[PDB]
DNA sequence: CGGAACATGTAAATAGTTACATGATTAC
DNA sequence: GTAATCATGTAACTATTTACATGTTCCG
């Protein structure tokens, strides 16, 4: 049975009104881009087949005088199908693909100076992934609780933020046995 | 723009420290360094023989038994380089690492549902905190630094570790807001 | 004996990225 | 002007999983 995360994806984003598959590309580049993404290449074929399917329903509007968009509206079996996976319990997964920790345990083929030049610059991209993430929660708080209809937002920046702390902190761990 | 081909260098380090069998590589990515890198057999044998094409690994034929032959695998002076580059260049972090409950979390607005949801999660992680803490203490039983040849199974470990204790702790603090 | 582990491949499919293609609207 | 963004789609390729397919060795 194939997963088909994308599917749901796609029926998720459009839960609370029509999206063109443009504004779920955007999406997938906003706050929820920390957990998955797909690319334009990857959606606009898949859109067409939730239509097929019948998850899926769009119309066609008109943004400015000529150019066509596609409005995409959850069905009753989409609406259906969402929820029969949320609520399905999943064994979680054993591997959670990192390319850094992969040269992580390879270590002992670099050299003290080596490998704390590596772990050095990761942790600076890594400080400024935080900057821009610590922003963005302030951003969000301004702007909290399981009624607010923000709450979808807020977990998936608070995962992505303490993700980001963890890894930071870890980091300059394995930096003081490094230097 | 290039192929990341990250396969390619999971196998090229799999063999720095001398030769390995395509079924010993499958096993390592079974062990500690699956928290972080695996791949099946099916992607693993076609790929050992590309590089073997591409002149980054040789092998050479022993058996096993009296019968059961086995492709032993070492590295060439053009894969120890091209696993040295790989190592020391800096890529650019994802953007996306991807989990599909954390996708679901988004979705929460479609109370009862989620507290269930997120308390099967709890389980599962606590459970999987239990067993890396168990490998963890293995591991420490058998003075740890740099200089140990273990070093990096410790940081995969401990990183492993940091993970999931960041999960639970955070799925926690979720579940006392509903 | 029998079952788990060892050992190696290929086929068919899904999943995902990069490159190819085009054109319209917004704001400076 | 012109650049960035909005907007949609197809082609080729790279990556990964599940299933198919075979046979040996170790150990109790």
């Amino acid at each position: 049975d194939p997963m088909r995360v994308l599917k749901y994806a796609i029926l998720g984003l459009l839960r609370k009104g029509e999206l063109s598959g443009y504004d779920i590309t955007s999406y997938f580049k906003e706050e929820l881009g920390q957990f998955w993404s797909a690319k334009h290449s990857q959606i606009y074929p898949e859109l067409k087949k939730l239509t097929d399917e019948g998850f899926i329903t769009f119309r066609t509007t008109i943004q400015g005088t000529k150019l066509e968009k596609k409005m995409y509206t959850l069905t009753d079996s989409g609406k259906q199908e969402l929820h029969d996976w949320l609520i399905r319990h999943q064994p979680i997964p054993e591997t959670v693909k990192d390319e850094f920790m992969l040269k992580a345990y390879f270590i002992s083929s670099l050299s003290r100076q080596e490998a704390s030049d590596l772990f050095t610059d990761q942790l600076l991209k890594r400080k400024a992934k935080l900057s821009d993430l610590q922003g963005s929660y302030e951003k969000l708080m301004a702007s909290m609780s399981f009624s607010s209809p923000d709450f979808g937002h807020y977990l998936v920046l608070t995962k992505a933020l303490e993700r980001e702390k963890n890894y930071v902190s870890w980091l300059e761990s394995i930096l003081a046995m490094i230097d």
